[PDB]
């Protein structure tokens, strides 16, 4: 019959040391902001034709007096391809926020929550990442 929904938070957790990551680049209207989004296992590539904004609509809401959060929504193309990617196990739900810390967020604040543009970009590892990843 009838459905509806609610807003997740895509924790730490989902970034895993010694693996490539996606990171989100938030460049406030008009020094962009980064925050790692999720470690990969190999890059996101889209449609040559699209662009992310097609797929993922962003969000920046203030959640207190000091912290902000980011929502999005991710269009099932790519929430499909991000879990696909990823190395926590699909981690990527359609309705998913994310927190700025004390630090991320006073820019947000400053800007008015206002977003100028976006993207995601992959990011490679360094020289133990390997070692890293496979140990522990």
């Amino acid at each position: 019959m009838n459905s509806k929904h609610s807003y997740v938070e895509l924790k730490d957790k989902v970034i895993v040391p010694g693996w490539p990551t996606l990171m989100l680049e938030i460049d406030f209207v008009g020094q962009f902001l980064n925050i790692p989004f999720l470690s990969v296992k190999e890059p996101l590539q889209l449609p040559a034709e699209k662009k992310l904004t097609d797929y993922f609509t962003i969000d920046v809401e203030p959640a207190g007096h000091s912290l902000v959060n980011i929502y999005f929504q991710i269009d099932d193309f790519l929430l499909l391809t991000l879990n696909s990617l990823s190395v926590y196990k699909d981690p990527i739900r359609k309705y998913m926020f994310l927190r700025l810390n004390k630090e991320q967020s006073k820019w947000a604040i400053n800007a008015a929550f206002n977003v100028f543009s976006y993207r995601l970009r992959n990011i490679g590892v360094g020289p133990l990442g390997p070692d890293i990843r496979s140990s522990g």
